[PDB]
């Protein structure tokens, strides 16, 4: 019965409008993040979705209790009757606190007056990407934490636990990406309305080439290899050799144009676009070679036979040399 | 009156009224003492969907929680009180949440699909109808001859093992409706209930765990990918029976079967999430590519030699007619035995 | 002024927590449905969307009024101050009450104490479908109405108007389906927590073949006729006759694989698949016929000429016979 | 200070449950709509989206004020404390009142006690369409406005401004459609629960052929012209002439099947399907013509040469005649 | 302590229904926008999405305080207890105030009685587009700010900071577009219910040709170059030369029809559409040339040989001339 009256004494005459230490020193909010998952990474909408346990820790002397030598875990609905920091994710596209079975919210009071406030949030944050080196690229995605209305005079942010404040980054299971590094940053960003406290979480994503080797690289190598079958077919076979030319020239064009439609409409040329343009030149030259052989074999059969003979070794050699130059330059 | 008229609505009203007078929702039952024991019960209405692309699944269920709140015990009435669901907003309830939940919701037509039943001893029966999209990370190395394990992780959001304790009410028979699941592409092979106490920085937390073992039905894949592969490979063999004078015809069969094979593999890969490994089906489709590419190389070779060596060329076409179907049957036999 | 003091005295001391006749006989709720539309029927998500006027009728003696000889239509917000049945659709996926300009909700009180409670709901209900006979199939879709918390001891459901309780089923405008029949059912489903009242609405949907004749059947018949043009072309024409073979054999494969992707991933074989597999055998045999003629015309020109001669009559005859057997068996 | 106390005493003892003139003559609500836009028209989901300023006007004597000779514009939140008509859109699929920065809501009181109530609503309304004449079709789309719970005994609806009640129909910017006409209708629809007031807004949409000429009509003409190139190619060219025949026949079937997938699964034949079927017969006959010429040129070279000579004039002539008959019949 | 009580007297007997200076001169609301991002630009739904910090400044004498010589930042929930302008975006399709961890809302009181009210809004606004010059086109997209219920007699709007009221336009990272200019406008739009205050923010977007050069222009140039290979192939090669004709003619048709499906169903013809119609004519004429050569080479082999050797120079020349005329006309 003592503990019942105590909680009621705390909130008696409590004004939510006023932050703790209202006219005095700034309230120091300690942030802690446990990353549950990186649900998705989109190049098309140049963003990523993250689910986390967002924990905030500050003192409110108005909530201090003398009698009880225990930490009080109160039903989450009490958060609607308390002052809480106006923390927001500056680079947020859409966010939400999970609400089944209850609001995924936690309030834990300490006799000191300190509050532990937990929220389970799913956030889709913006991540502008440079796809020049795609698919052999690294992306830096961040989560920008800030106060919406309170300046550095009223509110101060800090990572509670220092470099060990954010957890669960190593248990992230992204199939196409691998978290290579993550960094915590504390700043005070100056604006027209004053200086604001800022926390910053950043991770560096490294793309896994596997999918691209199987989807784009192997189909391009095979189309180029299929273009070389023509040099072993009799030059009398005009339809067969032109059919091989047309087929491999168009299939390359569609491999390049298709891949471009799977990504956002960027105006620059990607690493994979350089490879495919190379492959186009090699399959277009095989067809020009037949056109040239077809144009000369009547008057110069020996020369025509020779051009097909040389094409059989020059083309595979030059393509191996192109792959060697390309893959060494990018790695 | 030690026993009161159950039909006296005025006595029930004033009884329920004194129960909630001075009741603090902030405080859990037995606030400073032993933990409150919540008994969980799930009746699975359906497994609405299973997505490989977003590596998740969706289930609809009747989620029931059971606990005793002595503050809600009543002496007069010899009946269990079914109160209008809106009373749940005036009572303390466990902060139960699904740890691996992506999106969830309680159904709200015609009213919130929730139920409160009070018992004279103070026990509360609390029901909710939830739809949950939960994460299910999948290993598609053996796809489409694979099995997946999908779970539902139940936990307390703010209360530690010192304040709340979870248990499956009914033991192994706590979760029902699993046998009534109608999934067209999957079959529930087994399900397991688990009770734990997961340790974290903020303390030990009670955890209940529901698990399924989903087995994929090969039927769709046989008709969509396997039979079209077998037919394109059979198509590539028609070339060996066509006169080697027919350069366009035989190269057209080669090109057609070689490209169709490439598109069967690349298409299937786009229907799934961008995984970097090679699936069971990819091994089969790569095999079929090698068989359809060799038939074209065989014509290239025959075309290259039939002027100077017509007998040899005729023989290579003669042998290809038996070697190719034999080796493909042997490949099918090795693949299907290895994977089953 | 009298009618104003009347409504106030009705809700004074009213306990919303308690159902009418709280400790006595069950309250009898009379359900009535006007179907505004069957907005959609999905095979892919095996469900259907329906919009309706859902009306419930029950008597609450606490709401009886003596003076007024009129039925009182009160502003819908009064429903938040009254007890209402906890009616829910057991097989719904998502549902909602329309909210513009106000909640599409209606409360009509009767001097008796009877309440008429109306709601305009859009419901996406589950409808598991058997597509073995697709597209010559009939589907049975239902709407399962139940009490969420009250057992048969507290609530009883009934169709108000009997067989004429559900209206607007005959004015349903589905382009691909036709409502052939609908049935109303009353039950008491037994569960662990007790017996529950259940009302059940069912429809029998009949698919319209029209779309399929134009999209799948006619393209199959034409691709099969196209394959017969080969038998009239000179056997010297190896490319032409193999081109017709390849073209018709692949087009057949894509007609079947495409249709399968438009539907959910079922493991069985549909009615349309038996027709399309038939067409595949007919187009594959036309190509084997050319292969056979191409294989023999040097040594046996007369026989080759004869095989082409017979193919011209046997193939159209056997295909007509296949169509006749298929359609008679399925109708 | 006098105006401050006037508004407070306005709502003193006011019951929102009770409509104005509760036991007497019906309240006359005057509706008036300014259409901001017709955001979209979908054939697939057979509906259209519309954004508008929905204004309602009625007199509530409980809200009359004596002292002030001005019209009072009160903060929109006051609408939650007043009785408002239960107006709803009968053929509505989904609707919403815009909520940024505030609810797009307006309350203007008049000394008389008259209320001007404004709402900015986006509505997706159903529009069942007849696509038999598509894309030379005209569709009639309506907005059905009704009272949800109040009968003609309690509420009466009317268009405030008569034929000039709905504005902004002439400034509608639909790229594929043109508003040809619009009509306002006032009725009293009889139902089981009584007679209800109904306002009806109807507009007649006319489709713009431009897109279809470029997307379907021109590619069909060009594929049919491509089919005629065959008659000028030597009949010795079996592969070339069969390749033109296969190509034109198949691309024609894909033009028809593709267009059908862009629209809802209707079982009937559209105006554009009649044209495309005609085109198919013309491309299929060009191929049969080659089959016939290929079948006879050995024994009858003169006849074969003649059939190709005639095909060069008969086919373009008959196609021009088909276009003339088609376009005249449909316009 | 004293500050707790001063705010409580401020709101005692305060009527939210009544705007500041009710019945007197119209309240002057000073608008300020900090553009966080232009998230997307859609031609299909002819709209654009924008996220911003929307700030409003007005004076409410009812909220003046004497004791405290400080500006009071109150918990955002106090906005529900104050009068606020009924500001709305006239050309808005869907909008929302961000709500994690709290409503991204800010109230800052000044001893004077002025109020600083901030909101972080994501707005999908309509932008009707003229695609006649697509993809070498400029689009003007606007954000129309208005009062929903209050006339110019009760509310007046103004850009707080003049030409420097809207910030962050230069920091916009659009991959396919570049903000070339932006303009602020103040008006008083007259309607049936009276004159209304209107602020207007306008952007001029310039499309980056890069993507289109790689996706549509280069594949067209490559397909017409492919069509020219036919003139170097022996006229005896009927299948080969007809295969090149059919292939290039159909690929050209799909490049044009595909692009049309990526955009909204407009009835006019775009700048690419006329380039792509030109390429079709070049590519169809190469096939007619073979048909003509195939039709005459028996009786006139010399003439046929000549038509192929002229086609080899006339076609590439004429196509360069088409590109010169088209690209000069469209740069004007
Ligand atoms: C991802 O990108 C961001 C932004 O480009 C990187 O953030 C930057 O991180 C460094 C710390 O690693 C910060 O620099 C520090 O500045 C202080 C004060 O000048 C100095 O004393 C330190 O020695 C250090 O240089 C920097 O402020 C910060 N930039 C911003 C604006 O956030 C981030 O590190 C990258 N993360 C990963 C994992 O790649
Ligand atoms: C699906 O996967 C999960 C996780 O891999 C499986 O859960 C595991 O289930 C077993 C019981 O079958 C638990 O092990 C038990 O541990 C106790 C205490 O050490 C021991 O006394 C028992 O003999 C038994 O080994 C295990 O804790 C649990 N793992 C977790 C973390 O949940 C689940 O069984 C799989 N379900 C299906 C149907 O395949
Ligand atoms: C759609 O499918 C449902 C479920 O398969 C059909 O519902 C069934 O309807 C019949 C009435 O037509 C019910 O049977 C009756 O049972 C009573 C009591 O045993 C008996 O006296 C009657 O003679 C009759 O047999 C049956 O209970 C009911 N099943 C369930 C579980 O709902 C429905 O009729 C089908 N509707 C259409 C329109 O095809
Ligand atoms: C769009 O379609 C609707 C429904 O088919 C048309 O509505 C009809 O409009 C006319 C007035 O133009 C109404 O008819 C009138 O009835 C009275 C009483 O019988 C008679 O005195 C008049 O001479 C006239 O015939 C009719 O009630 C109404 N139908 C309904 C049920 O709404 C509408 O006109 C079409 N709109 C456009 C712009 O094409
Ligand atoms: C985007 O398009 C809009 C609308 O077409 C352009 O808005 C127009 O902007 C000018 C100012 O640049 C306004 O004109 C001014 O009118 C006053 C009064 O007549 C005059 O004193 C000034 O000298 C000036 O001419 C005009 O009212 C305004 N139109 C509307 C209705 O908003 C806008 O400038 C374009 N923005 C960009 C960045 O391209
Ligand atoms: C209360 O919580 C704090 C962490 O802030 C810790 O130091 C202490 O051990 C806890 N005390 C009790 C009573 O368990
Ligand atoms: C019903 O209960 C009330 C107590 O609230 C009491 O006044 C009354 O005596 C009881 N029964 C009757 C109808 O006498
Ligand atoms: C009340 O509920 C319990 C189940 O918890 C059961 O034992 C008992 O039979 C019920 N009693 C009544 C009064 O029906
Ligand atoms: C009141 O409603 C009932 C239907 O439940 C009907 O019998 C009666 O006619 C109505 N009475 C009045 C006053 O209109
Ligand atoms: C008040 O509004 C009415 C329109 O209903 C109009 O007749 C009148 O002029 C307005 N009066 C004032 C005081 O402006
Ligand atoms: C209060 O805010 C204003 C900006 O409106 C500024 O001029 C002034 O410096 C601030 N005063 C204090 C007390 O910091
Ligand atoms: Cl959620
Ligand atoms: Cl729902
Ligand atoms: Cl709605
Ligand atoms: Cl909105
Ligand atoms: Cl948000």
């Amino acid at each position: 019965s003592f503990v019942k009256e105590t909680v009621d004494k705390l909130l008696k005459g409590y004004d939510i409008r006023l932050r703790p230490d209202f006219g005095g020193p700034p309230v120091c909010v300690g942030m802690n993040i446990d990353i549950a998952s990186i649900d998705m990474v989109s190049e098309v909408n140049m963003d990523y979705t993250l689910t986390m346990y967002f924990q905030q820790y500050w003192r409110d002397k108005r909530l201090a209790y003398s009698g009880i030598p225990l930490n009080l875990t109160l039903d989450n609905r009490v958060a609607d009757q308390l002052w809480v920091p106006d923390t927001y994710f500056l680079n947020d596209k859409k966010s939400f606190v999970h609400g089944v079975t209850v609001k995924n919210r936690m309030i834990r009071l300490h006799p000191d007056g300190t509050v532990l406030y937990g929220l389970r949030i799913t956030t889709t944050a913006a991540c502008m990407m440079d796809l020049r080196r795609y698919p052999l690229d690294e992306q830096n995605c961040t989560l920008e934490i800030e106060s919406y209305g309170y300046t550095t005079d009223d509110i101060e942010f800090y990572w509670r636990g220092g470099d060990k404040a954010v957890t669960g980054v190593e248990r992230i299971e992204l199939p196409q990406f691998s978290i290579v590094e993550h960094r915590l940053v504390s700043r005070n960003v100056v604006f027209a309305t004053g200086a604001y406290p800022r926390l910053s979480l950043s991770f560096r994503l490294k793309r896994n080439i596997g999918y691209f080797i199987l989807q784009t690289y192997m189909p391009s190598i095979l189309i180029t290899i299929l273009s070389w079958v023509s040099f072993w077919i009799n030059y009398d076979a005009s339809a067969a050799r032109v059919a091989l030319g047309i087929t491999t020239v168009l299939t390359m064009t569609t491999i390049n144009t298709h891949l471009r439609e799977t990504l956002p409409k960027i105006p620059y040329v990607k690493a994979i676009d350089m490879y495919l343009m190379g492959c186009f030149v090699f399959v277009f030259l095989a067809l020009l070679e037949y056109a040239f052989v077809n144009y000369i074999f009547f008057s110069q059969p020996a020369r025509a036979a020779a051009i097909d003979r040389w094409s059989r070794i020059v083309f595979p050699f030059t393509f191996s040399l192109f792959n060697l130059v390309y893959w060494l330059y990018y790695v």
